């Protein structure tokens, strides 16, 4: 025949199978005083046509030229769907089925998983999408309202949700994280995590972490990569993750009295939040109350708590053999060589270790130690 490839593929598909909206024409017209094939009728009075070699439709006594991908969609039922790009503000639009999301949508994800190239179908009726391209000014700031992102974070954001596709799995009454791409620092991290209450001002943070307390952490833990400076596949302290979550967190209760005395002189301060409830240097409460020292430029700074008012504390230190202090919750371990993998214990009542996912009774356990939780005697 003369059609075109695609034409003649649909004219010739649905020919030895017509469908069942639809009716058999088969004849000439003449359609504005051009020679004109009908092929088919199709619901709103549209008829799949030809003029010789040219395709499309005739409605009422015009005829339009139009792709097969273009009639495909005329004829299909539109889905309505959500889209938004900060999960407060939404608007319905309309795509046609069987087409591609990204067409109409520009790069989308929808339930954590992008679809930029997915088939519409009806099954996405109603879902939420997350467009993330093209983005004004207001959209930024919207950006900002819900997510804390400036652009860079947020195109980071979605690319980790598109890679960070760990298996997480149960471990007793905890989740952990299936090895990969020396993801252990962020399995040890959320390990810890796991014994704490946080409120989140930022929306999108709330639910994720809402997710992540339901045993779905994948969203959290790409909105913390995105935030901070994680590069994936690469191997980073669990205690810069621990921060990034805290920083993020709603602590203004928290607050501790510290003093510092070195050659630099004598200071004192009120810490707030993130800043009353990590604590680097020693691994023990104890040394807090005690004093314990730390470097610094005229050599070493000595550090003493005065008061403490505080939900939890993380002591933080350089990896170290020691025996766990007395009150510790939870505790993270470095165990070096070569490569340097984490894994965690935790204390109560069974001195029990995670490791990937495994959990067994602890037998001995030396360090070393970088990261020891405390939920009483603060
Ligand atoms: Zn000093």
């Amino acid at each position: 025949i003369q059609l075109d490839d695609d034409a003649r593929v649909f004219v010739q598909a649905n020919m030895d199978c017509l469908p069942t909206d639809w009716r058999l024409v088969n004849k000439f017209d003449s359609v504005d005083g051009v020679r004109t094939i009908k092929y088919f009728e199709c619901p709103g009075g549209i008829f799949v046509s030809s003029q010789g070699k040219k395709f499309g439709y005739v409605q009422n006594g015009s005829f339009k030229e139009a792709s097969v991908s273009q009639i495909r969609a005329l004829l299909a039922n539109k889905v309505d769907v959500l889209c938004t790009v900060d999960g407060v503000n939404f608007r319905s639009c309309c795509v046609a089925e069987g087409e591609v999301f990204g067409k109409t949508l520009g790069s989308v994800f929808c339930d954590g998983i992008n679809v930029t190239k997915v088939r519409c179908s009806a099954i996405y009726k109603g879902k939420v999408f997350f467009q993330y391209s093209d983005l004004s000014e207001a959209d930024l700031v919207a950006v900002k309202d819900a997510f804390g992102f400036d652009e860079p974070q947020l195109l980071k954001y979605y690319t980790m949700l598109g890679m960070c596709k760990w298996p997480v799995v149960v471990c007793g009454n905890y989740f952990a994280f299936k090895q990969s791409n020396n993801n252990c620092y962020i399995n040890v991290a959320c390990l810890m995590l796991q014994h704490l209450s946080l409120k989140f001002p930022k929306w999108q943070w709330q639910e994720a972490w809402n997710e992540f307390r339901s045993g779905k952490p994948l969203r959290f833990v790409s909105l913390v990569l995105a935030k901070g400076s994680f590069k994936f596949n690469e191997p980073s302290d669990s205690i810069d993750f621990m921060r990034v979550v805290l920083r993020e967190a709603d602590l203004s209760g928290a607050t501790c009295n510290l003093e510092f005395v070195c050659k630099c002189g004598v200071k004192q301060e009120q810490r707030k939040g993130v800043d009353a409830v990590m604590h680097f240097g020693t691994l023990d409460k104890g040394d807090l109350v005690r004093g314990y020292n730390i470097a610094c430029t005229c050599g070493s700074k000595l550090v003493h708590c005065t008061q403490f008012n505080v939900p939890f504390l993380i002591c933080s230190n350089t990896p170290e053999g020691r025996k766990l202090p007395d009150d510790v919750v939870a505790a993270n371990i470095f165990t070096g060589g070569s490569v340097g993998h984490y894994t965690h214990v935790k204390c109560k009542p069974k001195y029990q270790l995670y490791d990937a996912c495994n959990v067994n009774k602890v037998s001995e356990a030396k360090g070393n130690f970088t990261d020891c939780l405390y939920l009483k005697n603060l």
